[PDB]
């Protein structure tokens, strides 16, 4: 059943199973798969460039990591400024680098703080215990529970989803 009042469900996405297997082979855990699953249908980067944001808010890669976090945590982007955000687009064509950056970012911030910045950027890092951040985290963990409960879900075409507001 759906997490705390939210609307949720599942459906089939052609080719998604093979893509899940590629993400796992690139080092993605079930948590990583859950984040990717929440962010795009096909675990890809065909969403609009930067997800229509610029600077520190721009999103890159299959997890929609933001440039603030990438430049703060990932060695690939060390020392870079907000205005250099176009450099994050390297993650759009390298799954291995995308996963490496995700892991570096999660380790840099710790996972609970990582969720806050992933959801809400600099504002989230400074106010990480909001209701909206908690709802995002709950959505990810609900998806993860579906993946964890049946290993077929790690390789099949099923996408689990939870409705969260776009911000
Ligand atoms: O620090 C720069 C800027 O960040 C602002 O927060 C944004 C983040 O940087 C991300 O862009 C974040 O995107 C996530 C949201 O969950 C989206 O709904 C989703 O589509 O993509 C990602 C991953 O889930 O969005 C926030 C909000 O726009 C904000 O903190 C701002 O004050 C700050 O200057
Ligand atoms: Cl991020
Ligand atoms: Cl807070």
């Amino acid at each position: 059943a759906c997490p705390s009042g939210a609307t949720c469900g599942s459906y089939t996405v052609g080719g998604l199973g093979s893509r899940k297997q590629q993400v796992r082979n690139a080092g993605g855990s079930s948590l990583d798969l859950a984040v990717a699953m929440l962010e795009t249908e096909r675990m890809d980067t065909a969403y609009p460039y930067g997800d229509n944001k610029s600077g520190d808010a721009a999103n890159f890669g299959i997890f929609k990591q933001n440039w603030l976090m990438l430049r703060s945590a990932c060695a690939q982007f060390g020392g870079q400024g907000a205005g250099q955000y176009d450099n994050g687009a390297a993650l759009n064509s390298s799954l291995g680098q995308d996963v490496s950056c995700l892991h570096q970012s999660q380790s840099h911030y710790g996972l609970d703080a990582w969720f806050a910045g992933h959801r809400n950027g600099a504002s989230g890092l400074s106010s990480p215990n909001t209701a909206d951040i908690a709802a995002y985290k709950a959505a990810v963990y609900w998806i993860k529970a579906q993946l964890d409960a049946d290993s077929a879900n790690l390789g099949n075409d099923t996408r689990f989803w939870v409705q969260v507001p776009a911000i």
